[PDB]
């Protein structure tokens, strides 16, 4: 799916994110667009081995079962292509669960540099929320 900038994020704030779990609502918008620049279907493999899952960029080594990643934890217990479609309904069960590791987007690449010490409010400004 193709989604454009205040219309693929409104749905943050449907699934509880508005300050969820210490992040604030405002330092979420940004990473997406650095993660799979707004679109679902962008799905990348790593020279870990691991291949990563949709705009969300989570791989089969840690996170879930592609049936490739041997010694994955699969602590996700869900298809990597679950997410990936059109829907994405449950699709935050882990990145909601990602953070109560204790660490966060301490697992996400981008954001820690790309977002981190960023101007957030200007990613999330003009939109209606
Ligand atoms: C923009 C983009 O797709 N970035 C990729 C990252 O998602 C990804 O980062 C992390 O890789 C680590 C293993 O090498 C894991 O901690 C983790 O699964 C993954 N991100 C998470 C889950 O937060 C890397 C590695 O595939 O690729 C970057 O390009």
């Amino acid at each position: 799916k193709v989604f454009g900038r205040c219309e693929l994020a409104a749905a943050m704030k449907r699934h509880g994110l508005d300050n969820y779990r210490g992040y604030s609502l405002g330092n979420w918008v940004c990473a997406a667009k650095f993660e799979s620049n707004f679109n679902t279907q962008a799905t990348n493999r790593n020279t870990d081995g691991s291949t990563d899952y949709g705009i969300l960029q989570i791989n089969s080594r840690w996170w879930c079962n592609d049936g490739r990643t041997p010694g994955s934890r699969n602590l996700c217990n869900i298809p990597c292509s679950a997410l990936l479609s059109s829907d994405i309904t449950a699709s935050v069960n882990c990145a909601k669960k990602i953070v109560s590791d204790g660490n966060g987007m301490n697992a996400w690449v981008a954001w820690r540099n790309r977002c981190k010490g960023t101007d957030v409010q200007a990613w999330i400004r003009g939109c209606r929320l």
